[PDB]
């Protein structure tokens, strides 16, 4: 709880580093991401330095439950089986694909099944990357970062860029000759899990997720 969390001078954060953009091993070897900044924000706001600790995605709960981490962000849905025996936060994430394409044309794809028979860029392992590539008559092209997958789109060497909402939104802000030609899909939110005990710790991350 927060006592213990404050009395050691760090916050212990669990999560699995192979779910870009949320946790990822970038190339010198950092875990970064969306989740890994919210943790750093909730660290902040507690005043105590942020400790994260990286395990296989099954492993989360039961270091949960052994007290090795006070909190899982790792890009983890709030789910009835998992609250039989851990506390969720409010969602903290509005998780959500969109389909980038160029303005300059009427193609206008609103779904996956919409670019089967298309070239589809997207950055690996994330979950643009995991959609369409259930799809057999996609043809997937995957680059280490999303700006390649955009540059690839832009130069017309492929017909679309799958990619999370808010980035490809904020991308295609600043780059008027694409469009975005989906609403949201692949829609999902995630949560922090705490113990159930943890009552001082839950309210604290809440009132924190209001105010960011």
């Amino acid at each position: 709880a927060i006592d213990e969390i404050k009395s050691r001078g760090y916050l212990l954060v669990g999560l699995s580093a192979d779910f870009p953009p949320f946790e990822f091993v970038d190339e010198n070897g950092n875990i970064v991401g969306f989740d890994v900044d919210l943790a750093k924000e909730i660290a902040r706001r507690l005043g105590v330095e942020l400790k994260i600790v990286d395990m296989t995605f099954d492993g989360l709960i039961p270091s949960l439950l052994t007290k090795k981490i006070d909190v899982i962000i790792s890009g983890m849905t709030i789910t009835e089986e998992r609250k039989k025996v851990v506390a969720f936060s409010d969602p903290y994430f509005d998780a959500g694909q969109v389909i980038v394409v160029r303005k300059d044309s009427d193609f206008r794809p609103k779904t996956y099944e919409d670019l089967v028979g298309k070239t589809v860029a997207v950055q690996i392992g994330t979950t643009g990357d995991i959609e369409v590539s259930k799809y057999d008559g996609i043809k997937v092209v995957r680059f280490d970062k999303f700006t390649d997958a955009f540059l690839e789109l832009k130069r017309g060497r492929a017909d679309a860029v799958v990619l999370d909402s808010a980035t490809a939104r904020a991308f295609v802000a600043k780059n008027p000759d694409l469009v975005i030609s989906s609403g949201v899909l692949s829609s999902e939110q995630y949560g922090i899990a705490v113990r159930k005990e943890d009552t001082d710790l839950l309210e604290f991350i809440n009132s924190v997720l209001r105010e960011l």
